């Protein structure tokens, strides 16, 4: 009875070519693909060229024009939308995913499910801090700052519905800092060092690799 | 007569075959290439045996048999012997890397002895923290930590020899090498490291070394 649908805003460049698809469809095919997630949405702007061929190479996933001006807007919407049109209840659990994340283990998308699936409070995957942090000042060092017990987040986010728009509806960053403020507080679930995000060259050579 | 760069390894795992090399073979070869590195020396313990099979593929690299109880403990003879020795004037530059990262490019070195190689408080390879951070309580999230200005430090990090015996000689609550540093009232620069400088702890880490390699 309870669904997991899967929402990633996209309204940078995930139309980038690797392999014989762009990352945004590389993104796709994980979820399409995992026997957990029962629907597929991604927003886009409504001025998306590519938009249309990804809606045709994908018939299932629902390809929605109504992105915002910022990401946070264009998730409010997206959460919005799922509760007007009935596709998604008030106790259905949305997984925000980033479109660049386009290498996530699919055995971490399971863990995620499996252990924030059924506690109210949701869960987002993350992973350890595990060299010893430096604050800066002019380039250099100003201070050494303790990492004990901090954890650098990743995403799926993993909310019930309506506990998500309620959040959103209200200085914030991920869409768990939105939940924290309410004064629920949200499980940490392990990561993968392989779920990098592509935002530079660097990462881009070790995202490529990762896709072979 | 040009002030030294002399690397120092603390590695008393790294014997985790890859390709036809372990991988300390692979991160001795980075430095024994690099033009600007004039020496590099290796601090095993003294029970280490495979060591020995490493002096014979590098016979201009030293294998020192003085490991510690612990890294603090051997970065710490390992300094000290290159000076006692004479290998190391108190101006040269040590710098010191994890016997595990074994991907650092080339590029990454190059620029870490062209900027903190000619500053007296040294530097280090470090990456600035993208992500949002978290504080944990017990594996729930209790706080979400500001980022702004924050880095991950990384390895090499370089120090003058005289600089470096000194700070780690003796509070005591400290973590890295620039950690012991910073506490003498000495400001590092922080250098631009790399995605790939990464080091080998668990299988995750292992199969995007064994990919990077090839």
């Amino acid at each position: 009875k309870r669904k997991n649908i899967a929402l990633i805003p996209a309204a940078p460049k995930q139309y980038v070519e690797i392999g014989s698809k762009t990352v945004l469809e590389h993104v796709l095919g994980i979820f399409e693909r995992h026997e957990a997630v029962d629907l597929t949405v991604v927003v886009v702007s409504p001025e998306d060229t590519f938009a249309d061929k990804v809606q045709t190479a994908f018939p299932q996933v629902r390809v929605w024009k109504n992105g915002g001006q910022t990401r946070a807007e264009t998730v409010r919407n997206g959460v919005a939308k799922l509760l007007e049109t009935g596709l998604a209840a008030e106790t259905d659990n949305i997984l925000v995913h980033d479109a660049a994340r386009c290498c996530l283990p699919s055995e971490a998308l399971a863990r995620l499910i499996e252990q924030a699936g059924n506690a109210a409070e949701g869960g987002i995957l993350a992973v350890p801090v595990a060299d010893t942090l430096k604050r800066a000042e002019s380039g250099q060092i100003s201070a050494t700052v303790d990492r004990s017990g901090l954890w650098q987040a990743q995403t799926p986010q993993l909310f019930q519905a309506g506990l998500l728009h309620r959040a959103l509806a209200a200085g914030i960053t991920d869409e768990a800092s939105a939940v924290e403020k309410l004064g629920v507080r949200p499980l940490l679930i392990q990561g993968d060092a392989r779920n990098l995000k592509l935002t530079q060259p660097q990462d881009a050579y070790i995202v490529r690799l990762l896709l072979d």
